[PDB]
């Protein structure tokens, strides 16, 4: 239905580093990953979502269908089981590895929250193309 479609680019970060380490990133690709304005792309047809995100070299495709089993890969290359929900038009929930992931496209304007125990990961982007 598409409501999320579309390249959006991120604009700012909070606590990438803590959460990053946190969850087993290694150093080097947290040290040249903090300052990259990853872009992510996002296609949504009803039910059926794909996205890519792309953070300089690095490459990272995935795909669920809201309230089905999925298989998410993480930034660690750790494919997850899980299940994404739409809760209204413009939010996804979705948890594993014992985080909570928010992604909310308000406008031109997507907050993505990851939260690990006391750590907020929070992104904002912002559409291009
Ligand atoms: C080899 C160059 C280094 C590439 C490593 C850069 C990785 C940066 C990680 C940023 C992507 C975080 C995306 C979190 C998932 C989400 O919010 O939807
Ligand atoms: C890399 C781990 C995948 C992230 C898990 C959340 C999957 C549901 C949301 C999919 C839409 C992705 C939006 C990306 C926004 C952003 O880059 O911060």
């Amino acid at each position: 239905g598409s409501s999320f479609s579309g390249k959006y680019q991120l604009q700012s970060q909070e606590n990438f580093e803590a959460f990053m380490k946190a969850i087993g990133l290694p150093e080097e690709l947290i040290q040249k990953g903090k300052d990259i304005k990853g872009v992510s792309e996002i296609v949504q047809n009803g039910k059926h979502f794909k996205f890519t995100i792309t953070a300089g070299s690095k490459v990272i495709q995935n795909e669920f269908t809201v309230g089905e089993e999925c298989e998410l890969e993480t930034m660690t290359g750790e494919k997850v089981k899980t299940v994404v929900q739409l809760e209204g038009d413009n939010k996804l929930v979705t948890t594993f590895k014992n985080i909570k992931s928010v992604t909310e496209l308000n406008g031109d304007i997507i907050t993505n929250t990851m939260t690990l125990g006391d750590i907020v990961f929070k992104r904002i982007s912002k559409r291009i193309g």
